[PDB]
DNA sequence: AAATTTGTTTGAATTTTGAGCAAATTT
DNA sequence: AAATTTGCTCAAAATTCAAACAAATTT
């Protein structure tokens, strides 16, 4: 009855394929492409903060959307994210979301 | 200005970058719409896993398997990196 | 007026980190 | 044969957590 939906297919993104046809592709892939392209642009100095660099690109929209979803309610937001309300507050502070 | 971007195409077949974060926003918007008021639980772990995997998958690839250079590039402890690779069974 | 959330502290649990070392691998 | 990296400890620095609670706010 229920068809399997794999973890990679929970968060997806509309793409266009070789037959100009609209289709969903994992968010995983977006991150792949973003980095593939990042690396090309390194001609060719050193990086020492690639994790933080990425993590910020991703924490921001996530907090944004979840706060929109909970209409500003931090308690529910932290709950639905699976983190302490304290860490959420501090994250939001980090990104000036307050 | 933005270092992490992805390629889009419009109806005029023009390719054009957009920040990764925009993709992330889209994904979540779509996610939330799909679930009609079912409750979400470990959404942070969810997104993190979906992002940490393709990141490790690519730094390793770029450092040709070298954990040490990988960990330095990312800005995290080699120990931490090992832990993450085991967490996603990529080792 | 009740119920819930916020803003904040406190201290314990967990995670990350740096450093050190023989063994293995790469150069 | 030298240099680097790995796999593994140890403990200590940092971050995350839960549990308060009054004051504020939302219902």
């Amino acid at each position: 009855m229920f068809e399997q939906r794999v973890n990679s297919d929970v968060l997806t993104v509309s793409t266009v394929n070789s037959q100009d046809q609209v289709t969903q592709k994992p968010l995983r892939d977006s991150v792949k492409q973003a980095l593939k392209n990042y690396f090309a642009q390194l001609n060719g100095q050193d990086v020492n903060d690639l994790y933080e660099l990425v993590l910020a690109e991703v924490e921001q929209p996530l907090l944004d959307m979840v706060m929109q979803y909970t209409r500003g309610n931090q308690t529910r937001a932290a709950l639905m994210m699976g983190i302490n309300r304290g860490t959420l507050r501090k994250k939001l502070k980090k990104y000036g979301m307050n």
